[PDB]
RNA sequence: AAAAA
RNA sequence: AAAAA
């Protein structure tokens, strides 16, 4: 009548843990990055960012008066009042870096949690730079520098932990929250780059044995995700700019230098270049020499003794007459205006507001992309083309990504071995590129790869 | 009443040379370049390409048994029967180096020149090939090597005079014709490049000195005179692989890497690349084998005791069914195939026809851009579906352009100072992209800057 | 921006 | 793919 069929044997469970990833803005679109992390009860944020174009778009605007509320409804900021409807409370705020697209919303968003917020030194630098320029809401949270590779144990049963990673701003981290049943990683806005300018290289050997320890999900950007092979290092950027600099027969040509400001690697490049040059490395803006100088001031970056920084408007004039009747070719300026933003210091020379005088063969260099939104674009066609009307020789794009390729979210796959995977910080068309990849690596759609939209939770019941 | 005056000048003069520029092939498309140089009566062809996109758009199509009237009609190579109201008689034909742009139509042209053939040592290797694969035309022709920085008189008023420059092939030369009124530039298929990896930096103190003895006309490359600033250096290409082959943690993965054939500095880079890996560099393709063996025999690069070069079928199969059976971490196999030509090693790779086989994870790296034209386009994407299928990892456009960019061309226009420029080596939308950096440069189209099609020659007399 | 065999 | 002042 019977007959056996089979013996399983069962596992053990000795720690239940509920996961919620909260998808709360930069998933349906690029910037206004925020990402909620709940542990059973308790819940870690990560980044509050901001979308700057939607800014753009409106004319009157600035976003240091206006409420939380109108720019949800711009959107602009994410809309964390689906917070209320999560089940736990707040016990920290973590940003990754120092981009307006991970930390531009904190002095709307972050007052109202009772959390600190804990980021790496220059990170947190440039948070109390944001919120002493906001004075609508009230804001100062703790704020908590943690270093690359440092664990604070926010819960008895939630321990952070940054590790180091690269990126276009200094500082950045990947986030490994551990919980009882394992370790969620979270890694928006990242690079492998194993020579970087500086900093170290991201910590791999890190990335394998939280691989082999248990990664129950991984959290990270789809921005480049269908970009074919590995991201080119900042070697390459260097190079390049080097070669731009010094490998011309026309060396005594005026030369100016635009990039962006919180782009430590590369300023610190042109810099040392300027000293081979023979030219004086000056730099011009407020934004310059705030990044550059708190840079400086934390020992991230040496300055040559000659360097110059002037970002007031009138030592900027002065600089620049000084520059006009001294000879262009004697100095290396490095100014704010990259995208034709109004009131930097490009923009405000291309529009003949300024001592100095573009005249032809004078040699512009963007060390940096165009950022590929129509308003930017508009832009940077109206500085680029008054700056071509002067005589200038543009140098465009004179750059290399911060974002991770194709291959190198497979490598980082292939490392962490998370149980689930979902593409973040990117539109939906972004993620179907990382869907592809991950499911190229094994992943399966709705079962161990997760598709989110802004507003909604993922649960993860794992025993 | 009314008067005014006039100076009558003196009809006095106080031997007149005639130039022609005669656009033969090259000047309207991508491909079969020729130009014709007259003075007075004599002429020096330039240059005798083919154009191998209009030989792909027919089917089952053997050149090397044509003739020249049929290749012209589909052209395929250029419509030299215009030389026949040509008023001058052809003394050299010189070509710049051994691409098969500049090359190609050689074996079905030259031939009815009374005139040697002129290029430098790797060139007349190449284009001895050439003649020697050719089975309708007898060729004939006399062949001279020169090599750059030598000077060859070929009439008693014209001297050829070859300066060194860079490009995706090595031994690339400027030609320089002098003549009793000044010189005659052709700089088509040039790259400005500091740090080579192979050959020397670009001869600038002679364009200078060129430049100041007088250059009554300056034949040039309009093909990426539309990108913006300067072309990378090559040691940009040497970075960018060397991060990809060894800057990886799935180091005993199976790699292969596939380049153009004739990029011999490419090659050079890749071969050195396998050392450091502690894989086997092993060259496969009959053009692999033809190219870069006739590079080292010439002493144009060394290789390593270790490698191993097969270029016949027989022995490619034998070195791939070696490589599977030893285990595909120990080698590095560079191969023909990176457009997804067919008969092509990687091709038939793909195909299945061939002991190896790719599998998940298998990296396969163009060293190489996809050439912009529908014909390629399909072979490549029918090439990368096949590979991807199978589980590889494509690492694409690991690769730097082989021309001058804009601001090259800016700074050669500098430093040749040429009284007439004319754009070659392109479409009408090139020379566009040409016209207008020149015009920024001082030239005015129709008096000092010339847009020439195929068929028109252009008179230039002394004033 | 050039082939491949 | 990020601002500027
Ligand atoms: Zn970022
Ligand atoms: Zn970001
Ligand atoms: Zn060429
Ligand atoms: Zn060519």
């Amino acid at each position: 009548h019977h007959h056996s069929s089979g013996l399983v044997p069962r596992g053990s469970h000795m720690a239940s843990t509920e996961i919620g990833i909260i998808a709360v803005g930069g998933y349906n679109e690029m910037g206004r990055n925020m990402t909620a992390i709940r542990v059973n009860e308790d819940i870690i944020i990560i980044d509050m960012g901001i979308r700057l174009d939607r800014v753009q778009i409106h004319e009157d605007v600035d976003t240091d008066r206006m409420h939380s509320l109108e720019l949800i409804e711009m959107g602009a900021i994410p809309d964390d009042t689906i917070m209320n409807e999560v089940n736990g409370n707040v016990r920290a705020i973590v940003c990754t870096h120092g981009h307006l697209d991970h930390i531009g919303a904190i002095p709307k968003l972050a007052h109202r949690y009772a959390a600190p917020i804990i980021a790496t030194p220059y990170t947190t630098a440039l948070i109390k730079h944001q919120i002493d320029s906001e004075r609508k809401f009230g804001v100062k949270n703790n704020i908590v520098a943690l270093k690359a590779g440092e664990t604070l144990e926010i819960t008895k049963d939630i321990t952070i932990e940054f590790i180091n990673t690269q990126h276009s701003i200094i500082d950045t981290v990947f986030v490994a929250i551990h919980t009882p049943s394992g370790a969620v990683v979270y890694a928006c806005d990242f690079k492998f780059d194993r020579t970087p300018t500086l900093g170290e290289v991201p910590d791999f050997d890190r990335l394998k044995e939280l691989g082999k320890e248990g990664v129950i999900a991984l959290i990270t950007e789809s921005t480049n995700a269908g970009r074919n092979g590995k991201t080119p290092s900042e070697l390459i950027a260097h190079m390049m700019l080097k070669d731009v600099l010094l490998g011309t027969e026309e060396s005594a040509v005026g030369m100016i230098v635009t990039t962006f400001a919180a782009h430590i690697a590369r300023v610190n490049s042109i810099v040392q270049f300027a000293q081979e040059m023979g030219r004086i490395p000056v730099l011009l803006g407020r934004s310059m020499e705030r990044y550059v100088g708190t840079a400086y001031q934390l020992g991230y970056i040496d300055l040559p003794e000659n360097v110059e920084i002037y970002g007031s408007r009138r030592d900027i004039d002065n600089a620049l007459k000084k520059i006009m009747e001294a000879g262009k070719d004697k100095y290396l300026p490095v100014m704010t205006g990259h995208q034709g933003e109004p009131g930097a210091v490009l923009g405000r020379i291309a529009n003949g507001e300024t001592p100095f005088k573009v005249e032809t063969g004078d040699r512009i260099i963007f060390s940096a992309n165009v950022i590929p939104n129509p308003m930017t674009q508009a832009n940077r066609y109206a500085l680029e083309t008054k700056l071509k009307m002067k005589g200038a020789r543009i140098y465009d794009n004179v750059h290399v990504s911060g974002h991770a390729y194709r291959e190198d979210h497979w490598e980082l796959l292939r490392m962490l071995k998370p149980e689930h995977v979902i593409p973040a910080h990117g539109t939906i068309q972004m993620h179907s590129e990382y869907i592809q990849m991950a499911e190229d690596a094994g992943y399966s759609l709705g079962d161990t790869l997760h598709l989110l939209r802004n507003g909604e939770e993922l649960y993860i019941e794992e025993d």
